[PDB]
């Protein structure tokens, strides 16, 4: 599933609701720890609507547990990410994914 390990705490009271747009900054890594993507390096937060299934299951469920302001490490097993298929061109089959995600704002 998805594990959430806090880096820096959020407000502990404002949690994303389905239908809201989560605004975040993230870095993604495979098990070797190497960065394969980063919104921070583009200096532009990434946005997604919780519940629209436009991000992997680990992200919908992991970010849903965070509060605004929280920065956490999300460790996602393959079944909650790309499974046996992977995402051709960047994530191989059977990949556990680790993301550093900071929930910046809700819109
Ligand atoms: C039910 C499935 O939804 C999705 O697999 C998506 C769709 C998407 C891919 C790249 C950029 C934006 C949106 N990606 C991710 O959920 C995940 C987490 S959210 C950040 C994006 N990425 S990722 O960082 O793991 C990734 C980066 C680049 C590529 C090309 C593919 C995946």
């Amino acid at each position: 599933g998805v594990q959430v390990e806090t880096i820096s705490p959020g407000d502990g009271r404002t949690f994303p609701k389905r239908g809201q747009t989560c605004v975040v900054h993230y870095t993604g890594m495979l098990e070797d720890g190497k960065k394969f993507d980063s919104s921070r390096d583009r200096n532009k937060p990434f946005k997604f609507m919780l519940g629209k299934q436009e991000v992997i299951r680990g992200w919908e469920e992991g970010v849903a547990q965070m509060s605004v302001g929280q920065r956490a490490k999300l460790t996602i097993s393959p079944d909650y990410a790309y499974g046996a298929t992977g995402h051709p061109g960047i994530i191989p089959p059977h990949a556990t994914l680790v993301f550093d995600v900071e929930l910046l704002k809700l819109e």
